[PDB]
């Protein structure tokens, strides 16, 4: 059975999806938006009150396999949308003048190989041609001054940028969607694990964005926010600065295509427990992190 406060497997985590969306048809709509490279279908979840030409947020989780409180957040986010809406006032606001499009799981076919032998892989399952190695891990794989630094080219290392961008079914799937979406698309909210941080573009360059001002104010903001419920301690700036430069990430590339709230997410903790953080701070970790992403939902719509 599914679990919010439990990591799910991805065979309950679909069922899930198919669930969520059966109880809620006025707040949830469930659609395909490719399959990946072992055959498992990405679902899309477009949770709001639907009506014509709403502006949107665009969140994903699962990027990387391994770092499963992301693939909960997602989950715990979309109870939370159908749960409160009509009730608390700024979930309502939220759902009745734009659109979540949430995407529990990116990387579907490694997060099943993190369940079934190895839970520390991170990359995609996709064969390489000419070696035995498996993968390319979907972050470096964007159309983002693509494999010029922070990235391999090798198909054995776990940084390994692909035969080329978008050359994963799975990260040319988020790609087309987002691409076919920009007018309506005005964030781009993408989960990870683990090191407490929000970023903002850019990690492939040491350039920063041309409203940095605003996005370090309203990053800030964020993590004072999050601290508030269990005193979680977050920092925050740009990519190649407060975590490493690495070419190829989506944040980057989302906010080349001209979205202008482009933010990576790095969750609890700092190390303790890394990527197998206890299922026992699913619930914590999440309604934190709901405060932030609240934030900054509410920042962006009253900015339009
Ligand atoms: C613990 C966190 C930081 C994760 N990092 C890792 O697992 C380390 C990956 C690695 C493995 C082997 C050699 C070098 C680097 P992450 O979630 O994978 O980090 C993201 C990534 O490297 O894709 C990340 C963090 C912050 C910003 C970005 N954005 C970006 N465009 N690079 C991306
Ligand atoms: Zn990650």
């Amino acid at each position: 059975g599914h679990s919010y406060e439990k990591y799910n497997n991805w065979e309950t985590i679909e069922a899930w999806t198919k669930q969520v969306t059966s109880e809620n048809p006025d707040l949830i709509s469930r659609t395909a938006i490719g399959t990946t490279f072992l055959g498992n279908n990405i679902y899309l979840l477009k949770v709001g009150k639907p009506g014509p030409n709403k502006p949107a947020i665009f969140m994903d989780c699962g990027f990387h396999a391994r770092e499963w409180i992301s693939h909960a957040f997602c989950q715990w986010f979309v109870r939370e949308a159908v749960l409160t809406y009509g009730y608390e006032s700024h979930m309502t606001e939220f759902l009745n003048k734009l659109d979540f499009y949430v995407l529990p799981v990116l990387n579907i076919d490694g997060y099943i190989y993190t369940w079934t032998k190895n839970r520390m892989w991170r990359k995609t399952r996709s064969t390489n041609a000419g070696t035995t190695c498996i993968g390319t891990d979907p972050n470096r794989n964007f159309d983002a001054g693509w494999c010029t630094t922070g990235a391999s080219t090798d198909p054995c290392d776990e940084t390994y940028c692909g035969s080329a961008a978008e050359s994963e079914k799975e990260t040319k799937a988020l790609a087309d969607f987002i691409r076919n979406n920009l007018s309506s698309i005005k964030a781009y909210l993408t989960i990870h694990s683990y090191s407490q941080m929000i970023l903002y573009p850019y990690s492939y360059d040491y350039k920063l964005p041309e409203n940095n001002a605003e996005l370090n104010n309203l990053a800030k903001a964020a993590v004072k926010e999050l601290a508030t419920l269990y005193g979680t301690k977050y920092t925050y700036g740009p990519g190649a600065t407060t975590i490493y430069p690495a070419a190829g990430g989506s944040d980057d590339w989302a906010y080349d295509q001209g979205i202008k709230y482009s933010f990576t997410f790095e969750l609890r903790d700092k190390g303790r427990y890394g990527f197998i953080l206890p299922e026992s701070q699913i619930q914590a970790t999440c309604e934190e992190t709901m405060l932030a992403i609240k934030y900054v939902t509410n920042y962006v719509l009253g900015h339009l």
